[PDB]
């Protein structure tokens, strides 16, 4: 598994791969790891898959339930706080081999000039919490490959669309050198999942365009 | 990895994937896992990469110095013996996690039924070996999905060329069930290694061959 | 012990062999895995034989208990999750040997098209439930022989009754490399029992029809 | 794995199945178990396969070795010595999982009543070893459901032929109650093997009588 | 110990042993088995000597406990579950080395037919249950001898009498084999307990009849061993 | 198991049980577990089965092939010596559990009084050995019924005869005691093995009689 | 510890930091960590200090021994070969916590094509070796950003200089993002060591060089 | 990780460096460490990175709680005590591995003597506390050599800037030893962070004033 | 246990303290751990005490039996090898508590630039040496508040004399700052040990010197004490 993320003027976008395996066997090829949790936050998450989804689904209740009891979204940081306690709550089971690590973008409308709104989280197994201040940022078995090739291509990132290609790209090294992490299935057409975060909400995206790139990085890479 | 072997009417064929691990880490993209041991039989070797190369070099070694000693290749049955000492040899480092196991193809010479002169045999961890009747075999982490599509794809096999496709069709489904067996690649072009084994000894498949099989299969399931 | 489920155009089919064991002595040579829990699921399990049948009986027990307190059935998605909660609560007691691995098999006369109606769902140990969209799935020792005869037969899938050969089939390769998979036993007429449902309902296939096929396969294979 | 062997008057039965599995996957359709190590015995082994074709073998070889040497056959007694001195010396790879039991068939020429010429003898891990007084032995995970069927059967056993039909029986009702042993497979046509030994020595029994036997035990059972 | 059971047409018979052991001694020579548990249902209890007698004077218990509440006895079914329950109930103490499993044979007035009316059911630790339909089952240490022997003489059963016959026999080689089963004791005149079960309901059988059947047993069995030979060599 | 041997005015007599088993599974229903080793010594052998048979071989072929090279037999007392030297040397694998004690009876030629010349000599696991003066010995699962039983029937022994019987008795209640220990099979004709040593030797006791002493405890006991 | 490794057209270039440590300690400011074998060989070594000095010493003594006793330098096969026979036995060493791991590049004077004739070899714990083929290789715990850095700077590279600072980069990035690989040392003026081959023989490039190639770097970060 | 602390006359400062790590890889180039609690305490923490922050907030609600609740904030002594329970209720999870350091340095308003109104404490994992009687106190990984640079420079401190710089520098040499400690990284402008303590409260040190104390230590050791 | 090496212009110095411990208690007041083991060279040994006196004992042998087969003493290079292996075999022992490390000061007679042939040299428990550059090196528990002193007090390093209180001066850092290193004792009149290594061989500092320098020291921090404060506070 692998999951990326990065920062783009006006906005956030996060894409991450397919693939499901069990030890060696290739169980699952069209899980997706990217949830929009609410209207300007999406997270993605790591591990063992039944953590994963269940964190999504709860962590979803949670921010939506707040809402509805104070007629008001939490702010950006109770956000990442109300995360942080629910992974840290797992840290005992967690240790036992039920690990899920999240990953958190989101747009905050209450920041103070509206280009550099975006924000990226990333959590570790103590519920220790980092907002990151360089750009972008990679979990999942393959991170180590995305975080090294989205350090040679963030500046190409100008604004959300070459943002988009360059993570779709930073996934396509992950699945290169990561067994763990599926690339881009040209057979039976399974593509990474996106997201896509701004002023205007989190908006998935539609499957077309990141086929394009996607075949796109592929002609370039053959020659 | 994955390496599959089967007869086809007059030889056989033996086939492998490219890739090799270390964890869940791509560490080789173009491995070659089955050499030619001598004029009628070929090799292959799942496991641990050193003990792997280092049996197949060595056994080429042994069955050539005996060959120059007697003036006369040791019989299909003899090969066999040899091959099962040494994988009986390395038992103690195979429980201490360097397990090699070898899949031996050959076409025997002195065979009654030249269209049945193929041999195809496999052997554990302790040395044990087994001649196989229902007309191919597969070893390493893919090998249950390769010989669950071998069994159905069989009938089509009759002769070198069809042979050669099924072997190229089995490792596509191994690979295609399981992370640690390399597919075809075809942004770098690196393809299965084939051998080809009949009445006029062992060469190798040319790559080119390879590659149109697989990408008639490619565009098959597209 | 093994079970098939596989889509066909209007419905669904799940068989299960018949065979159980205590290590290498066949105890028992008329189990029934497939159950049917509703009107409109099927629900094969397997492992521990006990947890298996009472996984049945619970289950069962509590889809018609919510239908009775609320005047409507579980929408598809609900019985997903709580036989997900069903499983994850048997984990502890599956790490220490009492493992029963489900898979369920409906028809969701709430979704749009009538043609596409058909699910299955499999689940892991920890209660991560995956929603197939190959159009097939077995669960059991013989699960990947089983697999990889549908992978090469799912193409002559076109109706309720050619699904229903390619099951009995695939179990028969199932039971053919796999010792703990029982193959029709010709001597005692028993054979897979099988399920067969669509927008009537999920109805027990009659044995005869099962056995004409079982025998038609080994007739066919003899030469 | 069920080898079953039985006196009759005048000559011994040996019958043995066809399956070798690893843990529940079936991996082997016809292996053969039962090996005529010289003129008068005959030797089945279950366990490790390995270690057994191994046993088989090498005793083959020593009977043989002494037998060119001193230009007799060692007696029967001999012979059962060092049958279970080759098995004593198994035991360190016994208890580390490699163990194989062998049982011994043999016709004395010596002895001297003719129609009681037969012998029986099985061995334990430890190689001690005991001559069996009640007719039959087997060895095997299908042991005792052989042994407690023909306990039943032995009665009709008269001749050669209604020994071998209680042979191919026992093995029937073995596999019937255990997995781990093969039946007879009508599908594919592989069938338990058989070698008898009387007065004239040991022959294999063709495949067709085996056959034969099978398919009247199977309708009589429908 | 080994416990047999058995169906018959109209019936069902279940017959056991009477030996208990302290490891190699013998402790008891006179240990019944089978307990008739209500007026159509006999249970036969094997293992731990201790948790056996508990469990089936609990089980009794329980069953005629329901009946009076209700005012109507339980069907078999219910029967079955609330026995699996039990044996679930004892599932951790059974790990430690307490364990007992159980052999239920019934024969049920409610069922259609009144000639298949009799049922076996054999549970395992776990508390599974499987209602038997191969005629007889088994449990206890010479099990597999005895239904090894139950499957060449089923053939033969073909009312009550009969039926127990063959249940004598198959206990008299689960004993021949078994060192833990005991076989017919001639000298203190200790024989095997049977119950039977039909429509009249549950009976135990009368010493005197298991006794007749015990020495034919071992006259045709001695006379056999006379008419028989090794090959030819006695 | 369990041996018994006891001396009586004039001789010694010595008896065997002749069950083995393997858990609670009766394996064996004949083995002789009461050897002669010379013209004045038996030797019965508790425990391992293996080891037993060896122990009893390997002792009667050292005590002859030293009155073969000397010309004379050990005196008793070397005899008991070398026996205890063999017991102390399988003391490893006794830990390991493949133990077995012996129990020797014998008949010294040279001792004084011709009618205590009788001898029995018990051994532990750790070579010691002692020499018997309460009369009588017993070895193995079923020894401590027996000693309690020939306790009291002991003060009936006069002669080789009651000697006989004390000894087959004092077996049938280790055997009526233990499970381990077989009784006399009425039904197959199997009964308890005996060996006489007095002034002329050792012979065995032939069948018969010791049937008819069976019977008689056994009428005697309903 | 890291060590880059890479081809260009017409030779090799082989660089290595300067840090050495004992947990989180900074032990050694300018250890060097590549060796030239040989007139057409450089060695380096990731892993404990001491084995690491001593299987470059080593190696470098027996290739010049065999050199000297031939009259001939031996292929590059032969090379490989020793290297990884002297792998292969510190294996038991390297359980133990003393790993030494060698990246090995050489210039083949015997390849056909002298614009490819460059070689890089890498090795495991168990000995296996593999011909690295897609045009770099790096050793050491920052190797892996090594190599994701040299992967997008490769096509930069067209000659021996630029190959260079294709190197030094690589290493800057592994000691960017790993704390126990030094950087360039603007301070104390300790930079990368490197080591370049062509077909003259290896030379070691003049630390002025590294120095203005690192400043380069560092400036263009800024 | 590493954080300083020395008095100066009339007030205190406190500098911690910037960098994170997972073991050997760094993860973090800009992590404050240094948290104003209280308008005249500061507590830098050193450890687990998630008990590091989630001790600062919790520290400091409960000061501001008790000052809202009493209207009066709490004496020097009671903020040392709460702390330290804090720090002894941490400390099972902290023999599990999550173990957290702090350092708490306030200038004390109801002190006699202005001038010497500092003060600095230091925690063990058991929850005692020191006052530091000294003028200086480091905790991290880098403190034994932090510590042992402000033993040679702590006689030039003699205002709040001259601290200022000794901190700064034994900021340095502490990261210059330990690479768990990050130093002056002038490529992306990241230097370590400093609280200010005296009679007019805690402030944080601009960035400015930190960056140009770090060029003019480099400068000066080059 | 602490041992100190440092370079001056023209020579090497190497100083050792005397105290040597069992736990918390001190056992032994006057240890000499630095040896002249030849007229080049002087070794010091931190670690268990036995071990260290076998390594140096051994080691000057080891040197001398050479220089008297062959006629000319090895190289320094030479002698660091033989070091080297003395240590790596000792590896086995280290790993069951018996650990000894040398620190290994020359004077190279073959350098180029005598002002630069001073030589130190550190080894580790596996027998892996390093020549250290940054002209000071120290071994021992001491070890790590020895050279944090001396990377402070090295710019005043100019002859011998200055490179021997430089020495003297980090020892009693170490021992300030560590319980297991002895300090100058006053009371008893015990100073550290200190040989010298220039052009003209190796020999010992008279106690005298190094009494004296001591003295000076101590006298310093006190002074330092009295004119200091804790930010105002005494």
């Amino acid at each position: 598994a692998t999951i990326v993320a990065l920062k783009y003027p006006g906005g956030v976008v996060m894409a991450g791969d397919r693939r499901s395996t069990q030890g060696n066997m290739i169980s699952g090829r069209d899980v997706r790891k990217v949830y929009i949790t609410d209207d300007y936050t999406a997270t993605g998450i790591a591990g063992t898959a039944a953590v994963a989804v269940e964190f999504a689904r709860l962590y979803a209740v949670e921010l939506e339930h707040y809402e509805k009891l104070e007629g008001v979204p939490l702010t950006f940081a109770g956000k990442i706080n109300r995360l942080a306690i629910m992974v840290r709550g797992n840290l005992a089971a967690a240790m036992q081999g039920l690990l899920a690590l999240p990953l958190l973008a989101g747009y905050d409308i209450h920041a103070s000039d509206p280009q550099s709104a975006g924000r990226i989280v990333s959590f570790d197994a103590a519920g220790g919490w980092n907002i990151e201040e360089e750009g972008y940022q990679a979990v999942g078995s393959g991170s180590l490959f995305a975080k090294s090739s989205m350090k040679k291509l963030y500046s190409q990132v100008t604004d959300g669309d070459s943002g988009l290609r360059v993570a779709v790209e930073a996934l396509y090294d992950a699945a290169d050198d990561d067994s763990a992490t599926g690339g881009p299935d040209l057979v039976r057409g399974i593509f990474p999942t996106a997201v896509i975060i701004d002023a205007d909400g989190a908006v998935d995206v539609p499957e077309s365009r990141i086929a394009e790139l996607a075949r796109a990085i592929i002609e370039s890479r053959s020659g």
